[PDB]
């Protein structure tokens, strides 16, 4: 039974809360992402990248981040979507976080309940 | 499915661990806790209360918070119930905490497997 | 409605985080562990043993602990069981972790992903 987990994206240029769970031989697990920065002061450009790993291994990207570009008075609004699969023989522990970063000099505030990782 | 989430109350002036969790628009989540602290010192008179909020939003109370007095040699033992609800249209991530205080000179030892917040 | 709880095993002489959760008075749970460590570079004996309290308690141990032993070049491998089991006429929290140790000279990397502890 293992549980559904969820973390907050916390800022446009963030790392969140890792998510840590098994995953048996021959499973897969999706997780999902967005965040919401807004309205913004000038020019930004946001991106979310989920990231994943086997434990004690080395992050790598986890699905196509979401990116979002705007101006003044704007609200971003990226998500983006990946899915973990396990394929070694045996049940393994893996770990995913989401990385938020912007380009440009604007930011935007970020609306929290619909700001989060999930999966 | 979204899992049971359990935090410890450690003090009879305290704020609890956060529990942290999506809510579907429409959909709602009940919650207990309780507190044992005891023998008293002296007179005194055990609040708990629990609140909850849209993720970064304000607190309020939620449910009617539970009282317990009692003199030198009681062990006050009150408990609470409240429930969380979302109907803003979309699934947003929500927070609820538990709020212990006193009023008095008493004090009481925490009796701590009976002593949390769960739901 | 209680999660599975997992948490990493990390070294050969280390003590993982703790695994909370509520009991039902006349409810069991339990709880698996295994760590991987090799090649060893000398003679190792590495145990595993499953703690349990309850909450804010004295940990104790939890089922028979898991050995393992070996020589250069070994990879060792031991695992455990345990049951955490609540007759006291109610509802409590328990805690859980997991205690690895070794004795001899030998050292021996962990095998990260199939290090843990779960249930």
């Amino acid at each position: 039974g293992n549980p559904v987990l969820t973390e907050l994206i916390t800022g446009q240029n963030a790392t969140s809360n890792v998510l840590r769970f098994t995953l048996e031989n021959g499973a897969s697990r999706q997780f999902t992402a967005q965040v919401r920065a807004g309205p913004l002061t000038g020019n930004c450009t946001q991106t979310i990248q989920l990231e994943s790993r086997v434990a004690g291994g080395t992050y790598a990207n986890l699905g196509t981040a979401g990116v979002d570009s705007g101006t003044t008075g704007d609200t971003l609004f990226p998500d983006t979507l990946g899915t973990v699969s396990n394929s070694s023989g045996q049940t393994q522990v893996y770990e995913v976080r989401c990385v938020t970063s912007t380009t440009g000099p604007g930011t935007g505030a970020i609306d929290q309940p619909v700001s989060y990782v999930t999966g």
